[PDB]
């Protein structure tokens, strides 16, 4: 089959009194796997996973020159300590620094953002709402399977932006690497509009294959945020993708 | 500019080993070593030569990109991971000599010689076979010369395309987590005394980069793990990694 439902993965959610979906895509076999085919195709606010396309657009338009360019703290002190400092594209991604990406979005502006998301075939392509918040409380919606379609294009340098912009964002997505695998990914937490959900989207690079992944889960409180990565890794371990 | 810290000798002594670690603090423009003399002694690069080889092969279009497949020739060699297909990422990870021998042949002596001059790489001498000179030929490079070369690569200042430099830095990816990223290449000079192990690269932190280059005497393959282990003991002592 091209898509396979594996309800056995539901145990990794229920074991934590959680609900959500993991979607995997085996690039060599062109085969997908999920615990929940319906939720795999349900569209949600992307929240901080939108830093991938936002970074790409900012780079391709020269809003961001390169991964070294420094974005000065605005002096407004905020809840998350790591945000109250200067950043570059690498640290802004790592610490998911909202204010930096709000400024990128304002400099990209409404018209270029809407055109680029259409060029990317990104989710419902709807940027209705505030130009500097629509991915957290506007009209944009993307499903786990749509996140995978977008990430496969980025992985292959097939998005309609320069190869250089694609290579810089994939560098900035680096999360973990050892002698067994490389993960390039981005977390999100949709907190403003119900339902509150966590995201983790990206891919696992092996020696001879790539496994794309997109997961979301109900996230009523920040208490469960570590389960985004932990449930994903339980599934990757079950499927013998990582040791 | 250069500070000798003989207190690091304990990390070699403790493992009944001899060698040099060179660190470079990019933000402060300050270098540190256990041994100024050995830091400036030139050795065969062995598999550390895969960095400049990769760069030249990408810049000339001998390698199209990091996905291009180099087919196994069906000849069983001693290192099991070599006996299969590779791309640039796995060829570097497993240090696959046959792949790089073929790159060196397609590049040719003339283009190889000019590019190592452009890189100011070691003694820029490619005497010996086009496809072994880094293991038993004329090319030699010191730990301090590795750092100069790596700093250029890190900044995209080598005389090759930006694209070539980014692709090789991707191929050098060795380890990453929430505290650091290491981009590096191992080597083992086995043919001509002194038999040594290399580990060269850098540690990316949020707010700085620490370049490193280490070699150590390696009389048998037993000690190869010490290249990374001793380097990490020094990085942990200097509070660079936890
Ligand atoms: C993004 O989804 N953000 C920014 C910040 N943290 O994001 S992340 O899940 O840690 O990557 C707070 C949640 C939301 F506003
Ligand atoms: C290069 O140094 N090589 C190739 C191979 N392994 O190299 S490495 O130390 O693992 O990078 C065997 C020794 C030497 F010929
Ligand atoms: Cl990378």
């Amino acid at each position: 089959k091209e898509w396979q439902e594996n309800k056995s993965w539901n145990a990794h959610f229920t074991e934590h009194k959680s609900q959500g979906v993991v979607v995997l895509w085996n690039e060599n076999k062109q085969q997908g796997f999920t615990n929940n085919l319906k939720r795999a195709n349900q569209a949600f606010l992307p929240a901080s996973t939108f830093k991938i396309p936002n970074s790409l657009i900012a780079l391709d338009l020269g809003v961001v020159k390169d991964e070294h360019q420094v974005f000065k703290w605005d002096g407004q002190t905020r809840d998350i300590a790591t945000w109250n400092r200067d950043h570059n594209l690498i640290t802004a991604m790592k610490y998911s620094v909202v204010p930096v990406y709000q400024e990128f979005a304002r400099q990209i502006g409404e018209a270029r953002m809407s055109k680029m998301l259409h060029a990317f075939d990104y989710g419902n392509e709807d940027i209705s709402g505030n130009v500097d918040s629509f991915w957290l409380d506007g009209g944009i919606r993307i499903s786990a399977t749509e996140q995978i379609s977008f990430l496969r294009k980025l992985y292959h340098n097939k998005l309609h932006v320069s190869e250089r912009s694609q290579r810089i964002v994939k560098q900035a997505m680096l999360t973990e690497a050892n002698g067994d695998y490389i993960i390039r990914a981005k977390t999100g937490y949709s907190t403003r509009i119900e339902p509150k959900i966590g995201w983790w989207v990206g891919w696992v690079e092996l020696d001879d294959n790539v496994w794309f992944f997109a997961m979301n889960m109900d996230m009523p409180t920040s208490d469960g945020l570590g389960l985004r990565q932990a449930i994903t890794k339980e599934v990757l371990k079950q499927e013998k993708i990582i040791p």
